[PDB]
């Protein structure tokens, strides 16, 4: 899917996290989350179409997407421990790596 | 030390980072605060003095010391590889974890 | 490819990486191994195949993958510092996560 | 305590971990691991007596008491869960990281 239609799914499901019941929908979200940032991993941004594959501003931006897929697993674990409320708080955090890349890139 | 003593040398090393020029003093700083927080990890916050060490406010409190403690952890990887500007980089996002405790604690 | 194809250039590559004599010769190796792995996550075993899909024993199984991916990624790291030989000395140890999957699925 | 007991209390207590019987006890003795492997930390090997504290295979050796007190930690969660016989399985994972310190500088 295109960038646009990947950072869609990815603030669809942080709300359905606010608001979810039991372990089974937070996994759910989670997973769709997890896919979304990996099929994003590949893209161009518009901000950066003028930049080399290889140049850091590139390297860097990829790298926020493995950081952030590395966040949504910690936050599996704590879905699966039957931990759901944790899970919810690890879930609005993900907030900061959002930020973060937007600052830059967005 | 008490528990306001270990936040300013967190705050003091975090300005510190900003402001250095080679990797020897990123290190040095970054050191600093891994030491503060392991100290501070066993304190008692005033909003928190009519709880028991069991009780999950308590719980959660140490464990954001665990994560800052991790982060500072991969922040060194990045200085000891030379990529001085990356562990500058990763030393301002620490400021999210401190939020989002003081947000629930401070 | 199938899954036995996957463990052979997991194997393979293991091989090459001993025998290298520079940074892009680990580099292309630890690539190749990464999406063996990617590719293996979705596989059901043979000595698993009268287990449903979301069973604790295939949910275990596709978790040994990712621990693998994540091992094999902070190895590139050591590999983009010029730092070959510690490099190569982390490709060595992935074999504890080979022999732990084996020993409960192979 | 001095390095040799270090030792004998972490090997000691990962036997205790295998015939344990519920989940206070396999915490109780994974506790005692952490601590002692903390303490550990700051010691100097007899093969390493020559060199400098601040001496790559020094650094290198605090390293793995950091990586071997960061899987004690992720075991101590699969206990609070309930998941004893996960904890287990962690646990004797934990051997990996004893041995290959042990190649290097035992
Ligand atoms: C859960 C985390 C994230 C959420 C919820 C999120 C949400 C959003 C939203 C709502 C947009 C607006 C898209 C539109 O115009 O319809 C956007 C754009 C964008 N995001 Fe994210 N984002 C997240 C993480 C990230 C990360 C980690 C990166 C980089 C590594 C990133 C990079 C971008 C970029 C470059 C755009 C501009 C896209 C364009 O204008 O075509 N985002 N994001
Ligand atoms: C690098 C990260 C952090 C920085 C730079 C920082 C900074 C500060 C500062 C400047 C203060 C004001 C202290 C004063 O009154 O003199 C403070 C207070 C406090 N911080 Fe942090 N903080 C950090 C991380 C954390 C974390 C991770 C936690 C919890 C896990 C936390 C919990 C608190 C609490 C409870 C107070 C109130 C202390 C009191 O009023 O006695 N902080 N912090
Ligand atoms: C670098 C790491 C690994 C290496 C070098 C490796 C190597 C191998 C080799 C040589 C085989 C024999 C294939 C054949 O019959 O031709 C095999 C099979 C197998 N491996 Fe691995 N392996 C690795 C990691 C893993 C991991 C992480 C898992 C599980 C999460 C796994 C699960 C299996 C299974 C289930 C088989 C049996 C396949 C069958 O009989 O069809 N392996 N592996
Ligand atoms: C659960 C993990 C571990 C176990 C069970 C273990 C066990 C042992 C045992 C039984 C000894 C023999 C002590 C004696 O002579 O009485 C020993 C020595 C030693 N261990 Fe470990 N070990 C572990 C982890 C580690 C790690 C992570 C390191 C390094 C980072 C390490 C470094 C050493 C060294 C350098 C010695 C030699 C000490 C001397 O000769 O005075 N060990 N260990
Ligand atoms: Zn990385
Ligand atoms: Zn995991
Ligand atoms: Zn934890
Ligand atoms: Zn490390
Ligand atoms: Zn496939
Ligand atoms: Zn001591």
């Amino acid at each position: 899917a295109d960038l646009e239609d990947n950072m869609e799914t990815l603030n669809d499901n942080l709300k359905v996290i606010e608001k979810a019941d039991n372990a089974a929908q937070v996994k759910d979200a989670l997973t769709k989350m997890a896919a979304a940032a990996a099929d994003a991993w590949s893209a161009t941004p518009p901000k950066l179409e003028d930049k080399s594959p290889d140049s850091p501003e590139m390297a860097d931006f990829r790298h926020g997407f493995w950081i952030l897929i590395g966040q949504i697993h910690a936050a599996l674990h704590l879905a699966n421990c039957g931990k759901v409320k944790e899970a919810q708080a690890a879930a609005e955090q993900l907030k900061c790596t959002c930020n973060a890349c937007h600052q830059k890139y967005r």
